[PDB]
Parts: structure tokens; C-alpha cells; sequence
């Protein structure tokens, strides 16, 4: 019979790749088809270089596409559309938001798979031990309690500590990572939904001067070069007070043979001020049908399979990621394995989406310019006022005559 071919997720990454491998293969036994697994590279961008080399051929190769929130504009001509496939009462399961992210001059580009965003883990056993109560709620709170933890964790002899780790390599983590502290100190949303190119602005500058402070300070040197898995690493290993990253790493730190197991909890990220918006930048991938499959029904079968609620289900209990359907959020079974999935749902609701919507087609163009100049502050190259400066007048020549 047909072989029905999946690309998502990354081996390179958590557990994604190899949950995502065992329930391709769940699906194959339980329907009987035939299946294969094609691995991706760890970065959401890399991955989109090489789908597109797939799609830019019309390639038959590949039938399910695992796909990032801020790609359906991008990627909509290579998708098939799955709204004729879909009762309206199937499609209402899913967060409306996310569907209408996904949806894209009408064509229901992917189903919402998972949701995702930043979020703040924290050491409690060391905030503790140095005599804080409460993780930070603003950024010269998590320096501050940063700086003395590092103090103390290296006078006791651990040479590898640090108060912070993100992701701070230059690739769409950055932008992601970037959006927040940009968000977070009143500075905008970088390009506003309206299509206003807000970015070269005081806060903004200030949210990126105040990020250059932490590299090799509160944060490794290497930190330029971090991704979420370095983050991940350094954290994991008991080596951070504190790590930004998105909601997967909670489940592998909880791992057993994890030195971090127990001792750490998730909140909001800080902000620059009690008055300044919390900032969580909205994440998340969805499954797309390939327009060039040969098999579009048994395509859409295994998509349908792959969001449905006991496989979403699966995803929150085992690898605690985000489900796109209401209803999983009150499952007994979901929040008695992640309690924090209800502390901190507001935080998701509240989530930032980067500026795909408003770039459409273009995004991936003005993400790289983005974590190009922010990148250009972490090492120390520009100020973030200049950067604002640059970065404005780099996404004006982008989106120059590109309306939304
Ligand atoms: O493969 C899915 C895996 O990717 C992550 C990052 O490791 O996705 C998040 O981070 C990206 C940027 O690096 C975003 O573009 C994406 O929207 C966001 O979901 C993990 O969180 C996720 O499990």
C-alpha cells in the first residue's frame, strides 16, 4: 500500500522527534499503512529552508509537514486545504485563535497540533537558600536576586554556575526570545498588527542595552551562541538560577536521573515595570497535508489522528506541551501531571505572537532582520539604539510594498 511520509520535529530537540516518530508509528499499526519518519534539524528556520526545498520541487516525498505558528502565510501554496475535511463542529475543538492563525485567504492551511510560550523556569530550592520568597516580577528583580546566587554558588566552588541562560544564537529563538524583552519594557510588538514599524523606539532600545548587560555577567559569554537545547543543558544540569524557554523543558527536567527534578517551578517572564504588559511570545506548530501529496485522504487521516485529544493528550502528560484544544486543559489527568498548565494560562492566553501575521509571505525575511540586529547588541557590536535605528529601516525596505 502507499507509504505516508511525515517531516516534524527534530530528534536534535527534548523528545519531540522520537514521540513524535512513536506516534506516526502508532498510527501505521492502528490503521495498518505503511509510514516513515524523516527527521528535521534542531531550528524552526533551518527546518523551513529545508521543507521548502521539498515544496519548491512539488516533491511527493514528504505528506505531513509538522509546521511553526508564524509559517501559513509563508507556506499556505504548499499546503493542502483541510477545511473540506473538517466538520464545523471538529474544527471548534481547537482554540479559534489558532485556527484562524492557520487559516490563510480561506485555506485551512494545518490543524493547531500544539501551543506554546515563554516562559520563566526558576530554581526554588536556591531562591530559597538565598532568602527570596517569590520568583522576579521584574528584570532588575532577576538581576539582583541573579547576581547574589551567582556570588554565593561560586564561592562555594561551583565554577560552571550562572544566574541566566536564553536563547541568544542568531535564528528565530532570538526573535522569539527578543519580542519579549522588547514587549515587556513598553516597547511594542516590533511591526504592530496594523502594519506600523514601531521598533526604533526608547524602550525598545532599552529592553535590548539591558540584555547586552547580562552576557557574561548574569548570563555565560556563550549565551550568543545558545539555542533552546544549550539553554536547556546548562539549566538542566543545576548550572542556572534561572532559564527563559518554552513550556517542553518542564517535563524533561522532571525526568528521573534529572539533577533538577523537584526543585524548580514556571511563571511568568519579568517585566521592566509593575505597569508594563507581561510578555510571552506565542508559539506553537501545527500539521500540514502537503499539496503534492499523493495521498491526501490517508494524509488527512493521520493529521486528524496526530491533533486528536487522546494524542494531544499524550503530548501534555509525557512531554509537557501545550494542547490547542480547550477541553484538555480540564482533564484530571493533564493537571494533576502539570498544575502550572492552570496558574499559568493567562500567561497563554495572553501570549505575543511575533510579527507573521503582518509580514505574511515575508516573515521569514523580516525575523532574520531582526535577530540579525539584536544579535549585533548581545555581542556588543551596536547599542540597542542604533539597532532600533537599523533594524527600522531594514524592515521598511522588506515590507515596502507589501500590504496585509
Ligand atoms: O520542534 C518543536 C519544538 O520547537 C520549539 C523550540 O525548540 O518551538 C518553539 O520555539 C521556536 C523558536 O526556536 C518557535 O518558532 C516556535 O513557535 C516555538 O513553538 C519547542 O518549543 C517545540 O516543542
Amino acid at each position: 500500500g502507499p507509504v505516508i511520509r511525515v517531516a516534524g520535529d527534530s530528534t536534535a530537540v527534548g523528545e519531540g522527534g522520537r514521540w513524535m516518530k512513536e506516534m506516526v508509528e502508532a498510527w501505521g499499526k492502528k490503521t495498518g499503512t505503511r509510514v516513515e519518519y524523516i527527521d528535521s534539524p534542531a531550528d524552526t528556520n533551518d527546518r523551513l529552508a529545508l521543507y521548502q526545498q521539498y515544496w519548491a520541487a512539488r516533491s511527493p516525498d514528504v505528506d505531513v509537514y509538522m509546521i511553526d505558528v508564524i509559517w501559513p502565510g509563508i507556506v499556505a501554496p504548499h499546503a493542502l486545504d483541510l477545511k473540506p475535511y473538517l466538520t464545523e463542529a471538529e474544527l471548534k475543538e481547537f482554540f479559534p485563535r489558532i485556527v484562524q492563525n492557520n487559516t490563510i485567504r480561506g485555506k485551512l492551511t494545518s490543524l493547531p497540533f500544539f501551543t506554546d510560550a515563554g516562559i520563566l523556569y526558576y530554581r526554588k530550592d536556591l531562591l530559597e537558600k538565598y532568602g527570596y520568597t517569590s520568583p522576579p516580577r521584574t528584570w532588575n528583580e532577576l538581576e539582583q536576586m541573579a547576581e547574589r546566587v551567582m556570588e554565593g554558588e561560586r564561592r562555594a566552588g561551583n565554577r560552571d554556575f550562572w544566574g541566566f541562560v536564553f536563547q541568544g544564537k542568531p535564528y528565530e529563538g532570538l526573535t522569539c526570545d527578543a519580542l519579549e524583552w522588547i514587549y515587556s519594557h513598553g516597547g511594542g510588538r516590533i511591526v504592530e498588527p496594523d502594519g506600523t514599524i514601531s521598533v526604533n523606539n526608547g524602550r525598545a532600545a532599552l529592553a535590548l542595552n539591558r540584555a547586552h548587560g547580562w552576557v557574561g555577567r548574569i548570563a555565560p559569554q556563550g549565551v550568543t551562541s545558545y539555542a533552546e537545547e544549550e539553554a536547556r543543558n546548562v539549566w538542566q544540569q543545576g548550572n542556572s538560577l534561572f532559564m527563559r524557554n518554552w513550556p517542553y523543558a518542564y517535563a524533561l527536567g522532571q525526568a528521573e536521573g534529572s539533577p533538577i527534578r523537584g526543585k524548580f517551578g514556571v511563571t511568568v517572564l519579568p517585566k521592566a515595570s509593575a505597569d508594563a504588559p507581561n510578555a510571552a511570545t506565542l508559539g506553537g506548530w501545527q500539521l500540514m497535508v502537503s499539496a503534492y501529496s499523493r495521498y491526501p485522504k490517508e494524509a488527512v487521516d493521520l493529521v486528524k489522528y496526530l491533533a486528536s485529544y487522546e494524542v494531544q493528550k499524550d503530548n501534555a502528560v509525557r512531554l509537557s506541551r501545550l494542547p490547542t484544544r480547550p477541553a484538555l486543559y480540564t482533564d484530571r489527568d493533564v493537571l494533576a501531571r502539570n498544575p502550572w498548565f492552570r496558574d499559568l494560562l493567562p500567561v497563554f492566553q495572553n501570549a505575543v505572537s511575533a510579527p507573521s501575521d503582518v509580514a505574511g509571505a515575508r516573515y521569514n525575511q523580516v525575523s532574520e532582520a531582526i535577530w540579525t540586529e539584536v544579535h549585533s547588541v548581545l555581542t556588543g557590536r551596536k547599542k540597542g539604539e542604533q539597532a532600533v535605528r537599523d533594524l527600522e529601516a531594514r524592515i521598511r525596505r522588506i515590507l515596502r510594498h507589501h500590504h496585509h
